């Protein structure tokens, strides 16, 4: 049982709590799109874990991959360059649309992200970062500053030149011309705003192709193109933050991809590492060339360790031998319309959005008023968990709560009407 | 060959450059002490890689563990909890000094460094930050910004309420009292200039037991005791960044034992995670509690996953049962003689400091003008390779370059002496 | 002449240029209305010196207070009491509305204003400041972080915790609900974007009425309410700069009270003085209160001096004997009408806004695509002083530039007619 | 009598307090050296009002300059220039050290301060300003974050950039070099340090030649010298702050003079009004070119104002005529050895330091301790006053309380012989 005391006596007394609260059972294995308890009890993981196990729980390739160099290259001097470190270097430049040459393999997210913040400062002579309110980057420093969707309070001043604009959120609009939403107007209106406040030091933006952590929030047609071009037009680079979007989790290999915008700095982390910490960031030959012109400094300890590295390697092997990106647009196909059944049943789900296996759903008490169902949320997740079924809500500032929904590429057919099946029957039971 | 072309071709096409230059080898292998080049040829690693490779390369044991878990628990959701989590946490408040309880387990020592920094800040309700002018706690936000070794120059403005005081160089000593180099008085005098420029939000000061990218540079004796005292009385906690200092590598299990001074937040990462990126922050039951009413976040992607905990837990497990902490000491000792017979023979050997198997070799010009030796340490450097050694030297300004010398605990008597030879020949060769 | 080659000489040998161009007379006389040049001929001052001369040049009052108290009571050491000082500070919490109580008697507008927010920050404990985008502070470190229109380029970064946010214009609207311009659901918008950047130190919200160097922009019906009650429900200040709209100008003693809305602390300056530097902040006795618990220091060398202070009583004993705020909505009426007249004949005159003798005339190309004229301003500009006749255009970033007319609340009904007439003539001679 | 209930209920009510306390009389007239209260009582002005009074109180001939433009001349737009402006910009080239050729004449010292920062800011194209740890520069924006002897408490973070250095103290010494107080190895000790923590934007430096608020301290010999030299390395400004010191009090036109090193922009306020208010910076043609080039901007209400300027012409014209430089040697020698021979006396006297007319005396209990006399100074402060004798003590960290004395360079040998007997007998009364 989930029960011992031991166990728990030991958690709390020894463990830094870090935000939410621990789940109540002891999660002993996993494999595939499950998690198993003390107990036996098979959970369904529709989050992948923290949204990384691309390939699901201990992938077989991914066990003798990580077996295969634990035992023969594994850690080394920042200095020395190995094979899978230049082979994943390679790759992604192959990979990503042309004008990405030049990738740094990294460990965390929020690593990644402050090395291209760091860059664009260094590159541009100038410090002041623009993201959305409603972003989500990482815990440390930079990334944190840059981050508006939730840990700004009660730790100190924010890194000097932070700014925000609000996102693009179609659900719920806020910008009108002529009775219309029009999302274009909002960002220039936006812009305009920056312009007024900035000490004429502008060097970068950076944006999620779907804010997840900010409430599955896909920006909408054409707004890339246009926020490239306010970029361009300042001087500015744009940092394009695919953590959750990369590696074939949204139906295209990258989420830039389906816009066909292509950043000047593009991170990944979540996905790459299919569970393991890795992370890196992928530029232009130019900008790499300027970075290095002015001693460019991300030295870590594991930048360049041929072990996450040659991970990341067979991971990107598997999804393009197996298909998984495709597969993302046909599993996702299916979860979608299961989804819209659900909420042709419920008038609790106001919501429906995200792309491939990127979904979301916004859970709200009028299904016309739209206004967010107040505990609903957790009730549901509640009821998940107990039917046996991993999800995620996330409660942002006047939107409804939103469920994160993000199942391995590799979830079959049968799991994914499971989770939708599971689903149902915590709404009627929550309600 | 090391010599292959289409492999250097790629390399210089594809990677990001992100300090220093890249050894021009391709590392194979790795084993024990040792790494592998393209030939074959066996290189002594008395760096331990970045400095992380306690048990040496591909140790048995966390071969075994990592392929142990890679196959049965990998990654998995934030607010789920696991075996060798609690355990990695328990352990860790096993066998720190009293007054550290309860450890959030991470994936970076930058990361560490931040999480502890927020903490501290939230807790206090302050924000100024105070560190060490040769000090280095990582790349990422925060961590720079306590960062003065290098890396603050054209990137922009540095956190608000950043603060950095001289640290105790008893080599160069730069403050008298009577003929004597007084570095008590010297860090009254420092924290005197503190308290006159401050805000009034002292939040705390981050430390290194010994600064290693600093120039080996040992606080000491009575110094962490006078520095605690400077926090106490100013309402600031003592965080001590051990990533290099932790897990045995001077002659204690953690660096802060020795001078019996217990910080309020103690992080670790290089040494606990053996290669693999795991890192941690151990605070008092206090503190975690007042951080947990107030709020704390600190919620990533890898935060709590069992695969590196275990493997954490593992390594801990050989270093205790092979009592590899005294094995620094004698083999330290056997290491640290040899540099003193090396010392007797050339005269550019300066100084010989640090402690255990953390030790450092000043090159000078004028071992009586103490002057920085001008190039002898890149060729220094240089021939070691040739000859088969992988060490590192750092130069920073106003002294010596410095080599940093830190083989495994594993390392043998006879890889000692291998490495004394070669540095010998090394510098008659270089001279 | 105006052309004395050593007077061109010397200013060109030996004054640091600080902003614009130096009109190219020599100013000998001032009297009334009115500046005489060289050759002593006669420009009409509509802009009262640079918006301060509320009772026109050398009002004989004025010259014998001036005289009076530069001979009896001059200067002193800033913690003695003298009988004009305790008079001005009465008589300023006699003449404003309930609620302000205590006054600060400074020396400048920009100074008033560092003295309104350094106090802001005390009481709250915090230290964000909100303004508009097209405000105008003054040009010293506090008042400059909150200036909007103009400075903020090329000098470093700003004040942390700097935030503006657009400021409501009617003439060129921007933002809208049901095909109506809502100038409260911008200030909603504006403010739901405050929130999710602030770090939770919002301390206060600073703001002119009506926005001078901002292009004349008066705050419409409503919203000087809803904007307070924003502040009042997250613990923030109002702080109101009547620099140019306090001591009758408006219409009204303070601006503040026709909206009725009594701000936390009022600040005044311009006006104030009367040409001489004279300035203060007005705040509650609750607040001072706290201020003074807290330690508030704003300690000057010509903080309640005398001479300056019995000059600022004399004015108010004057604007009030002479009725000259009525003065100013009757002699405002007929310049208002006088401008309608003009742009009934001219379509260069897109808009006539302000209020009593606070007056603005925006210039236009297209008087429907309302498309800023480009150098036609200069133009008129040019030809007034021809004329004879001293004006002031601003242009700002998307509006068309506008001539800011102020002339003494003294100006008699000929004088008015005279500055029309020359007016059109410019006009029609700059086409 | 000073005893008006309706006064002091007044004051009481309307006054915001803004530091220290409000003497307990009502001051009805000055004249010369002397200020008069309620009851005619007679109180010998030993510190010049705010120690501005250069000519003492009410001097005839700014009397007859302050009535002659009153009405004459008042307050322009800032665009337009008058004979004053111009006659006292060139007087200043025309006194001032070669290399000092362009004036800005502005109404405050912090103001004054401020237009030389941002000036310097503009100019280096960087922002971080270095200053004394004892500083006093004024309470605005970026003169405050300047200024280290107080203020820097409760209100917030202060300018980004911020640094200051310990200020040579001879009384109090704190580093030593060979048993010698070495103030120059001190120097390049702080400077070493400010190069680690700078972000390679060092813009300037700010400097009293004698710091009066931080304790009377004067800048020892060859000092400024060494400074201006660390300056030029660095491609800083520097910033010499008269505002106490210049126009003759120290002996010496100005004090830069003395040491014989020009600083790049050189500020004055206080003396140059002689109690009313006006300031000055003054630059090198260069800097004022390259600030042109640049857009330099610091256009304020009274920037240029006639009255002020005429004032201030005034003032050079009588010190320079009446020969005060130099009388204020001779009087301050005068009023120098008095001071000694109370140090004869009293065991409470433990230094006599300053220059010319600028002198200060440090209050001790322990003539050998140099132990701050606790109270003390209150007390001898307090009896003085019974006596008639306005003076003014600081009490800052680590030292005596200071009394600083600066008399009108006006001043009697009757009155100076007067000051010190009433001196002695407060001392006397006070143990
Ligand atoms: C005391 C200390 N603290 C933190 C770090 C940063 O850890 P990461 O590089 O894994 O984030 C280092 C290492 N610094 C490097 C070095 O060896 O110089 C890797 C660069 C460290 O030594
Ligand atoms: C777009 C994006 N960028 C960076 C990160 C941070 O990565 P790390 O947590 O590994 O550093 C997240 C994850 N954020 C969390 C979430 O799922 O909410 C883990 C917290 C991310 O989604
Ligand atoms: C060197 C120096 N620089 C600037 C200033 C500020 O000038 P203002 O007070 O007129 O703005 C002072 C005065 N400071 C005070 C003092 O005598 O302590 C008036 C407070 C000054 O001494
Ligand atoms: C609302 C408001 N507040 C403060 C100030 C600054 O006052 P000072 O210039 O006297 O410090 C102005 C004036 N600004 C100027 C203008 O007319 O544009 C003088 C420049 C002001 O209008
Ligand atoms: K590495
Ligand atoms: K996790
Ligand atoms: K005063
Ligand atoms: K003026
Ligand atoms: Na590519
Ligand atoms: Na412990
Ligand atoms: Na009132
Ligand atoms: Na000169």
């Amino acid at each position: 049982l989930n029960d011992d005391a031991t166990f728990w006596r030991n958690a709390r007394q020894h463990l830094v709590r870090y935000g939410g609260t621990f789940e109540p059972m002891i999660i002993e294995r996993a494999k595939g799109s499950f998690v198993y308890d003390a107990d036996g009890r098979a959970i369904l993981d529709f989050t992948s874990g923290q949204m990384s196990a691309v390939l699901g729980h201990c992938h077989p390739e991914i066990v003798s991959v990580i077996g295969e160099y634990a035992g023969k290259l594994d850690h080394l001097f920042s200095g020395m360059l190995s094979r899978p470190v230049v082979d994943l270097a390679t790759r992604l430049a192959n990979i990503t649309p042309p004008g990405l040459d030049r990738a740094l393999l990294l460990s965390t997210g929020a690593e990644s992200n402050e090395a291209a913040i760091r860059m664009a400062k260094l590159v541009t002579g100038k410090y002041e970062i623009v993201g959305f309110a409603q972003s989500w980057h990482g815990m440390t420093g930079a990334a944190a500053s840059a981050t508006y969707s939730a840990g700004r309070k009660g730790v100190g001043p924010a890194a000097v030149g932070s700014f925000a604009i609000p996102a693009p959120f179609t659900y719920r609009p806020r910008f009108e011309r002529n009775g219309a939403y029009d999302y274009l107007a909002e960002l220039d209106y936006a812009f305009d705003l920056i312009d007024r406040q900035s000490s004429g030091n502008l060097a970068a933006f950076i944006a999620e192709p779907i804010l997840s952590s900010g409430g599955i929030i896909e920006l909408p047609d054409g707004y890339m193109a246009a926020l490239k071009r306010k970029c361009e037009a300042r001087g500015m680079l744009l940092i394009l933050d695919e953590a959750q979007t990369g590696v074939g989790r949204t139906g295209t290999m990258f989420a830039c991809q389906r816009d066909g915008v292509t950043p000047d700095i593009l991170t990944l982390s979540k996905t790459l590492g299919a569970g393991l910490p890795l992370a890196a960031i992928v530029t232009s030959a130019a900008i790499e060339e300027r970075a290095h012109e002015l001693g460019y400094l991300f030295y870590t300890t594991h930048v360049s360790d041929p072990l996450p590295a040659a991970v990341g390697l067979r991971v990107l092997d598997v999804v393009q031998r197996d298909g998984l990106v495709a597969r993302a647009n046909v599993m996702g196909d299916r979860l979608r319309r299961g989804l819209l059944d659900l909420m042709e049943r419920f008038d609790c789900i106001g919501d429906v959005r995200g792309r491939g296996l990127l979904l979301g759903v916004e859970i709200v008490k009028d299904r016309r008023t739209k206004e967010p169902a107040d505990g609903l949320g957790a009730k549901i997740t509640r009821e998940c968990m107990n039917l046996g079924l991993s999800m995620n809500i996330v409660q942002l500032p006047g939107m409804g709560g939103v469920f994160r929904i993000a199942p391995p590429l590799t979830v079959s057919e049968d799991e994914i009407d499971l989770g939708l099946s599971l689903l149902g029957q915590a709404i009627e039971r929550a309600l």
